[PDB]
């Protein structure tokens, strides 16, 4: 199916609700249901890729597009003091949804280390 | 390139533990590691921060991520890892040259700072 089997595929196909910030032919940005900062959203590809560790070389433009859309949405949402982008891979990364996605968190001071 | 310590590293003016290099990026271990494995992937093009990257940079930015995941595999991070890009003061960005952090070798926690 276009978008894959995960809950994010269901969001892509409008089968379950989401608070969408931006949508184009390649990706979708929507707010996280369990925000870890005053603003916390996800940017995901419409093509299903399970996790960054299995992305193909020809996925480079798409992955870069997630970041460009992330920074554009951050600006549009007024995160003028900055933000943090995160990709969680696998068990040590704490990954819970196996559809590649970029977190964007802001609206407060982010601390170091990043988890 | 550029007028930061990362520019000096790219130009080979100061040492760094280099993991991978090509014509457009460089990966090297972070000098202040926050996990048993903690390295950076940076473009050779001086983009000061992700907020000023242009559409034309999309494939370069994606290239950083692909290089990052390949380096992670080569460094034996088979249990996973976390990638991070910091922007500005709230993001805790330490150097104004875009850089992708890759951290692994321990459980990464939530929230991510
Ligand atoms: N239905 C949903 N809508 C929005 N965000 C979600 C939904 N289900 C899970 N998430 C978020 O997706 C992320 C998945 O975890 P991880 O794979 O570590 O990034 C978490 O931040 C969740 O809160």
């Amino acid at each position: 199916r276009p978008g894959g089997d995960t809950i994010f595929g269901k969001i892509i196909r409008k089968e379950i609700p989401a608070k969408i910030i931006f949508e184009d032919d390649r990706c979708l940005a929507f707010h996280d249901i369990s925000p870890q900062a005053p603003t916390h959203f996800l940017v995901i590809p419409k093509k299903h890729i399970s996790q960054i560790s299995v992305a193909e070389d020809d996925d480079e433009s798409l992955l870069g597009h997630l970041m460009i859309v992330g920074k554009k949405c951050a600006a549009d949402l007024g995160l003028n003091k900055g933000y943090r982008m995160v990709v969680n891979e696998g068990s040590d990364g704490g990954q819970s949804v196996y559809h590649v996605h970029l977190h964007v968190l802001g609206g407060r001071q982010m601390h170091w280390p990043p988890g």
